[PDB]
């Protein structure tokens, strides 16, 4: 029985073991995925111990992703560009590979929802770690452009500079936004942003990284201002997990049927 | 479909419970999922509350949270009340969270299935902590000749013997008072072996350690050096307590044979 885990949890409820346990059931994998505690002396020590005792891979949550990035011996392209690792994998030679599946999970959820990314104009709200992590995977989908926005312009400019060689990436402060976008992605945590609701057009699609019962505060706002479709982040959670699982096991699980169950649980497990 | 169950503990770094319950559920046609979730030492109550809020149906609770689980429960079974600790929580149909303790029953069923004759046996129980307390009444219910409780600190042994006087023949002795051999010796303490005269072990003694792992535990190694008949580890107690929890949750007792065989194989791999 191969051992996998999640380290960290920035919230008080745990879904990763549920998700991965079901992926393992679907694909008949002899593995166990548990939630492991970061001890009081830190993540690095926890990771060292985990891999020394036979661990094969683990997910890492905020705020430990940068530490996981430093811990890894090797990094995937998307991890190196993200500056953060959410997935560690012990290779055959004992080296620890660091990956970041957050952006690809977002992309796959958007695609599962039949959102057209190729040639699309994308507005990315926020310029923090969550935003940084999803840029390269989105750019790989060949959008016409991505506009990074933040309350203060500088932070958005800095992020656009990092990824400038990969496609058309613009920076604009919240206050400057004055046109509509095909796809709007909210990467910011709950506080609404001082943005002109003109960003939402008749055919715009809104994606919130946050999730919960009913509609999120941001998606409620988007909907009230004429959004064509408001999607929450539950699918991104399952999508990122599926990418991690594929990295570890080389098998693609069934994301939709797990997303459906998570949604049933959010609405009451009735 | 996929009713939610879990084990909460710290550190629970190599949990077998998800495997155990997965097999139980397949065998008994229950549609459920069981996950292992380490919780920080200050976070059990909030973790449990959120687990149940999000649809959880039941959970095991392991160290260091068993006493906190006793407080968390809305109602306690008689065996949990006597044990002073809860290792199993269940969400009842009326919304109430029931606390139970299946550790003692699990131990007893393991001993009995392994064909240790408890009826008429002299039993030495080493340790007077929570682990000992949770198995004492179930052991007495098997009608042993006697149970002698011992502990590094004598006062806790005496307290434990006084708690269960009504259920059978139970004595408290200091480590250094132990001067004869027993039919069954059970170690409930979690190598720095207890400082007890190995005269306790006869070539006809069965030894049982609640601890388990690859190879022989340090306690079982000591017992074997001193001739014990057979030295058994706690893997079967884990499986046994799990089966009792499962019966509480789902209403049917699952078989343990495949599970025990596979877990044993895996420990040695
Ligand atoms: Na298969
Ligand atoms: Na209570």
């Amino acid at each position: 029985i191969d051992q996998y885990a999640v380290f960290g949890n920035p919230i008080n409820h745990s879904k990763s073991p549920f998700i991965h346990t079901l992926f393992a059931r679907q694909t008949q994998q002899s593995m166990i995925y548990t939630a492991q505690c970061v001890p009081v002396d830190g993540f690095t020590e926890a990771a060292k111990h985990f891999f020394a005792q036979g661990g094969r891979g683990c997910n890492v949550t905020v705020p430990f992703k940068e530490e996981a990035y430093r811990f890894a011996d090797r990094l995937t392209e998307r991890a190196r560009l993200a500056g953060a690792v959410n997935t560690l994998k012990k290779l055959d030679d004992g080296e620890i590979l660091g990956d970041n599946t957050d952006g690809e999970g977002l992309v796959q959820d958007l695609l599962a929802q039949q959102v057209l990314l190729k040639g699309a104009t994308i507005l990315l709200i926020g310029a923090g770690g969550a935003a940084r992590g999803v840029l390269k995977p989105l750019l790989d989908q060949q959008p016409a452009s991505i506009t990074v926005t933040n309350r203060t312009f500088a932070k958005a400019e800095q992020l656009a500079e990092l990824v400038a060689a990969y496609g058309e990436v613009k920076a604009q402060a919240f206050e400057q936004l004055k046109q509509s976008y095909d796809v709007i992605i909210n990467s910011t945590s709950a506080s609404l942003p001082a943005i002109d609701p003109v960003i939402f057009s008749s055919r715009s699609v809104c994606y919130d990284m946050m999730y919960g019962k009913g509609y999120t505060v941001f998606n409620q706002w988007a909907r009230q201002h004429g959004c064509a479709q408001a999607i929450d982040g539950l699918g991104m959670l399952v999508g990122q997990a599926a990418e991690s699982f594929m990295l570890w096991r080389g098998l693609r699980p069934g994301t939709k049927q797990i997303l459906r169950e998570l949604r049933k649980n959010l609405e009451g497990a009735l």
